[PDB]
């Protein structure tokens, strides 16, 4: 609401505004309601054909305010046009109205994407008008209720979204820790065990001293030996790249000799490699307090 209209702009708008209310007649000329001085429409009686300049705020008020808006909201959303053009077949009844074109130019993906927007902008101002009203089946948000009879107001939008590029204006746009018991820590022998990764993110898995603190988070301490999953790099007092990012549906692996130092990460058979040539994860550590398999 509160993005002004140019003057210049405004009569743009209102050009382009009139190019589509020769739509929204040509709409209701086709199915056969035809025009009168009353309002039935259930009785094809209609006196919203003629066209949008022409017509007061008193008949034609919900295709006008809705025009307006709709073309405030045409260079808000990054998708901005202004002054770089010039604003100006089936069987009807009489008045068979063709200010412009519609077939020589299609639209881009932001276009038809804020019609979407409009689309909720229409339904939710609707659902408004429809907070009140009891024994309404409308009491349901733009995202879950029905969304096919809503495509009609779709598609008037991107009808005049392709008015506008006939008259040229285009629009282009916290994390658990978890572990196995602190008294199996083994200190000696050669031990491995296994982990599937599945869905999206961290998946740090690695060996941990059992004085390690599942009250902080993972890797920036000496009593986890990790390694990222995700990202590719390992984790213990800080970072370095190592080997792939996981899959989903791989099963990772660590194994640990305790007599000798060291310490190797694989993946589905593939020992996971370092940049300096070696695939051995973790190397030289302390055997103190024995380790513990941990997963965050």
């Amino acid at each position: 609401s509160q993005i002004v209209l140019p003057p210049h702009l405004e009569r743009i708008r209102e050009k382009l505004a009139e190019n589509i209310h020769e739509l929204w007649v040509m709409n209701k000329i086709e199915l056969g309601w035809q025009y009168g001085p009353v309002r039935d429409d259930n009785k094809r009686q209609h006196p919203c054909l003629v066209e949008f300049s022409k017509l007061p705020e008193q008949e034609r008020n919900y295709n006008l305010q809705m025009s307006l808006e709709t073309l405030k909201t045409l260079l808000a959303l990054g998708c901005h046009v202004g002054i770089s053009d010039e604003h100006a077949y089936q069987l009807t009844s009489g008045y068979k109205p063709a200010p412009m074109d519609l077939s020589f130019i299609k639209l881009t993906p932001s276009q038809e994407a804020m019609v979407d927007k409009l689309a909720e902008n229409a339904h939710n101002v609707w659902a408004r008008d429809r907070i009140r009203q009891r024994r309404n089946p409308r009491l349901v948000p733009y995202a879950l209720l029905d969304d096919r009879t809503k495509k009609s107001n779709k598609d008037s939008l991107r009808e005049a979204v392709r008015t506008l590029l006939g008259y040229g204006y285009n629009l282009e746009a916290r994390f658990r820790i978890f572990r196995a018991e602190k008294t199996y820590a083994v200190k000696a022998g050669r031990w491995y065990f296994e982990f599937e990764a599945v869905t999206a993110g961290d998946m740090r898995v690695g060996w941990s001293r059992p004085g390690c603190q599942p009250d902080q988070e993972l890797g920036s301490d000496e009593r986890a030996f990790a390694f990222d999953g995700f990202k590719a790099q390992r984790w213990h007092q800080g970072n370095e790249h190592y080997g792939r990012s996981w899959q989903a549906g791989d099963v990772v692996g660590c194994m640990v000799d305790m007599t000798e130092h060291t310490m190797m990460f694989t993946l589905n058979g593939e020992i996971l490699l370092d940049d300096s040539g070696s695939e051995l994860a973790f190397k030289d550590f302390d055997v103190g307090d024995g380790f513990i398999p941990v997963c965050s």
